[PDB]
């Protein structure tokens, strides 16, 4: 067809890459996964009912916490139904299906919310619907427009149409050719052979001197036989002088040893490992680029990859101390002879999984053969509850065999929806640490991306920032990412290019201002917004941070540039939607400048600490605010209605001083207060508040921060900013507590006000609570470094959490710690704000 030849068109500027493009390819494998992927595409569109992806519920299926019963009347939640303009309200218990609140109150239509696109569908009770959940949670009322159902039809979808390797025992060598740079020291080629960063073999060639161009012509052999090399393999070609690398599997998508001529143009470094490091994908810039020539032996030669007792006692306790030590604490070789050679007694515990499969010779055939059939008998792992922490060290850097991850994803396919979007930024970063284009795990994704049109408006955007700014990657991404959009439904296919229209034509605008950098500049912004809200920018658009709001008119009239060294929009829109309760503008900011990735990256575990306090009925009130990375540098900024940075509140009462006066901010609090009654509230809201950042700040290593990069709100609830900065760019202070929140909380010096011995209660009793999950988030933790901190990972950055986290020690050894932590605060007072300032303000 040609309704096939344009459509190519658009998808490929939804993505920002032409896939079909090859100019960057040294074989098919993409292409092969392209075609791949049709069949878990079009098994998943087949397979959703068009009814409920339609208006996407959002269920969750885990119990409505305590705070939130303790907020219930008795068992009486209200609705205020909306029609023309004759309102309505009704009494609805928690267990109230949708339907009933209808066929109680007519005694063909589906309940909307007001404002949003976010339905109130399906065989669910209420209490389990997220906005409900939402609204309980800071009290609001909850406001529904009975209207008609949308039309699946919308989403309908465009139409579609050897001799093997165990035979071989000759060391696997590789012919050097040689290198060439041109544009410029002695320089030697170094080619490992690498298994799930495990090194196997390693050669190296004679030195030289540095010139335009070297050629060795040496063979290279390894003391790998090539019936020993393991599917996922890589040759790894280094150069020092470290200077290069790039990487090729061995083994292929199609099971085959690599022989042949290849010319790969190579990655240069910056400035220990960073997922970049792993990729089997080659520079695109050729004309600045060094490159490496290399011969792999051919002939033929089509190859070929085919496809207990009991135990004494100090043992078993040496054991269980092994499988017990946190994801980060080393293997020792007597470690892992001991896992392997009592394995079977390894498999019982899914705990020691990762330790198992990490003390694998995967350069060994016969090994690899004895783990395989330690995989059939994984009933074990296969009967217990589901344990992410568990489940994502398995598909970390760490391992390289498909087999094993495969597990791994095996045990994700059972997340819930609701789950599935907490580890949705991070599980999509997993596919880095994937050999091949595709994967179970790249799968999974398309698949719970297909099957929900919330997990999917993120995966795009998701999929989408790592394409834009990472060439390393983009290939991979945009293959899944053009699967994705293949499937979506014209519906939403539609939706995704309103948005990207708009927020590239506001970038635009954003880098324009930032260019012409006052009164001089004031006026421009307003007359380029003038423009686009003419006749391009179209008439509304999802938020990106929040799928379920549309944005409709802009406001020229409340937007503007801001006092930063960059210039980042302060843009406010119309809400586009009719039925909304209020009036309240929405407000996003574009900023060239920050690495929004690691903003994305640290809002996303913040999230995840909300959630891990869940389990445990606390609640620590973060805002963790929407962001959303569209390119290199640049993305937007949900901004939160009513708030202003620390030091503002410092510069009213005192004004680029620093003199910091102990006292301001529980004054701004009255000041604001509607009452002293509600103040207490905002006094309350900010007890719990600070100590939930206090906590996660000082958790993941980023609580020793700047005044202006703390904020609050009229209302008391505080919360963190830029996380960019600081691990992004970088005599101490463990977190924020300063005389300020402490004078909130009734303490000054040495007393020990009440509100405060709270504080201490729940900065104690969260703290321990992520403890219960130190695997978690060592992982996780330990996955944003590779995949979000370029250069700043050395490992020695990683095991910051491990202390933190206070490994080892027993709660109550953890209890003091933290109280320390906080008493080292009390102790250093603004020693350390006074130093950023001088710092920060000055230097
Ligand atoms: C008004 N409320 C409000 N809400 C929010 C969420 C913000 C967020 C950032 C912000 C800036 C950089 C990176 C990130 C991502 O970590 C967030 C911010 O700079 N500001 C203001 C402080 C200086 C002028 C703008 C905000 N202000």
């Amino acid at each position: 067809s040609e309704e096939s030849q344009a459509f190519q068109r658009q998808l490929t500027a939804l993505i920002g890459y032409d896939v079909t493009d090859v100019s960057n390819v040294h074989d098919d494998e993409l292409e092969f996964t392209r075609r791949g992927l049709v069949t878990p595409r079009m098994a998943e569109v087949a397979s959703r009912d068009p009814k409920l992806y339609a208006m996407h519920p959002w269920v969750t299926s885990k119990p409505l916490p305590e705070y939130l019963w303790k907020k219930i009347a008795n068992n009486c939640i209200f609705i205020v139904i909306h029609r023309s303009t004759t309102s309505q309200t009704i009494k609805v218990s928690p267990d109230d299906t949708p339907g009933a609140i209808l066929q109680s109150f007519f005694t063909d239509f589906v309940l909307r919310v007001c404002g949003r696109d976010e339905y109130l569908v399906g065989e669910t009770p209420i209490k389990n619907f997220q906005w409900v959940r939402h609204c309980l949670k800071n009290g609001e009322e909850i406001h529904v427009v009975l209207d008609t159902p949308p039309d699946p039809a919308l989403d309908e979808v465009r139409k579609e149409e050897t001799v093997s390797l165990w035979d071989c025992d000759r060391k696997f060598r590789v012919k050097i050719r040689g290198i060439d740079i041109p544009v410029l020291l002695t320089v030697f080629v170094e080619a490992n052979i690498q298994h799930g960063q495990q090194v196997l073999c390693q050669r190296r060639t004679s030195p030289k001197p540095f010139t335009e161009e070297v050629l060795w012509n040496v063979w290279l052999e390894f003391s790998i036989k090539i019936k020993d090399l393991p599917k996922g393999a890589l040759l790894n070609l280094q150069i020092y002088c470290l200077l290069y690398y790039v990487n090729l599997l061995l083994i292929d998508h199609r099971f085959l040893l690599r022989r042949g001529e290849y010319v790969l143009h190579m990655w240069q470094i910056s400035g220990s490992f960073n997922a970049d490091k792993l990729t089997s994908a080659t520079n695109p810039d050729k004309e600045n680029s060094m490159s490496i020539s290399i011969l792999l032996d051919n002939y033929c030669h089509p190859i070929a990859l085919p496809k207990r007792a009991e135990m004494p006692n100090q043992l078993r306790k040496q054991l269980e101390a092994i499988i017990a030590t946190d994801p980060l604490n080393p293997l020792t070789a007597e470690d892992k002879e001991l896992l392997w050679h009592f394995r079977y007694e390894s498999l019982k515990h899914p705990k020691a999984y990762p330790k198992l499969f990490s003390s694998v010779k995967w350069g060994q055939q016969e090994i690899v053969a004895k783990t395989y059939q330690l995989l059939a008998r994984r009933e074990v792992w296969d009967q217990s509850a589901l344990d992410v922490g568990l489940t994502m060290q398995l598909l970390d850097c760490n391992f390289s065999d498909e087999n094993v991850r495969a597990i791994a994803v095996q045990k994700l396919e059972s997340l819930e929806d609701d789950d599935v979007l907490h580890y949705l930024l991070q599980l999509v970063q997993a596919v880095k640490f994937e050999p091949y284009h595709d994967s179970a795990l790249a799968r999974f994704l398309l698949k719970r991306g297909l099957r929900n049109k919330r997990i999917g408006h993120f995966l795009f955007w998701f999929l989408r920032s790592e394409i834009a700014q990472s060439r390393h990657y983009q290939q991979r991404f945009a293959v899944i990412l053009e699967a994705y959009l293949r499937g979506c439904g014209t519906a939403m296919l539609h939706d995704f290019t309103q948005q990207v229209q708009v927020i590239e034509m506001l970038q635009k605008v954003t880098l324009d201002i930032k260019s012409l950098s006052s009164s001089q500049v004031i006026s421009q912004l307003k007359q380029k917004l003038e423009n686009l809200q003419n006749s391009q920018l179209p008439e509304s658009f999802r938020v990106p941070y929040d799928p379920g709001l549309k944005a409709g008119a802009l406001a020229i009239e409340k937007c503007k540039v801001m006092a930063s060294k960059k210039k980042p929009l302060w843009l406010e829109f119309k809400c586009a939607d009719p039925t909304a309760l209020s009036n309240e503008t929405i407000g996003i900011i574009f900023k060239h400048g920050d690495d929004l990735r690691q903003d994305m990256l640290i809002l996303q575990i913040l999230r995840i600490m909300e959630s891990i306090w869940e389990t445990e009925s606390l609640d620590l009130c973060l805002l963790p605010y929407g962001c959303i990375s569209t390119g290199d540098k640049i993305g937007m900024i949900e901004i939160v209605k009513d708030a202003t940075t620390i030091a503002k509140i410092q510069q009213s009462t005192v004004g680029n001083t620093g003199a910091f006066k102990d006292e301001v901010l529980n004054h701004w609090l009255k000041e604001k207060s509607p009452t002293e009654e509600k103040f207490q509230a905002a006094v309350e809201r900010f007890v719990y508040s600070c100590a939930g950042y206090c906590v996660a700040t000082f958790v993941l290593g980023i609580g020793d921060r700047h005044n202006d990069n703390i904020m609050i709100t009229e209302t008391g609830n505080l919360f963190h900013i830029d996380f960019g900065h600081i691990l992004g760019n970088y005599e101490r202070v463990p977190f924020v507590l300063t005389p300020d929140f402490l004078f909130v909380m009734g303490t000054s010096g040495k007393k020990t006000s009440p509100h405060f011995q709270k504080f201490q209660d729940i900065c104690v009793k969260a703290y321990l609570a992520l403890r219960h999950h130190t695997n978690l988030l060592i992982i996780l933790f330990s996955m944003m470094l590779m995949t979000g901190m370029p250069q700043l990972t050395s490992k020695e950055d990683i095991e910051y959490i491990r202390d933190a986290l206070t490994v080892g020690k027993n709660e109550e050894d953890a209890k003091k710690y933290f109280l320390d932590q906080i008493e080292v605060c009390r102790d250093k007072g603004w020693t350390v704000q006074f130093n950023w300032f001088l710092h920060l303000v000055l230097g």
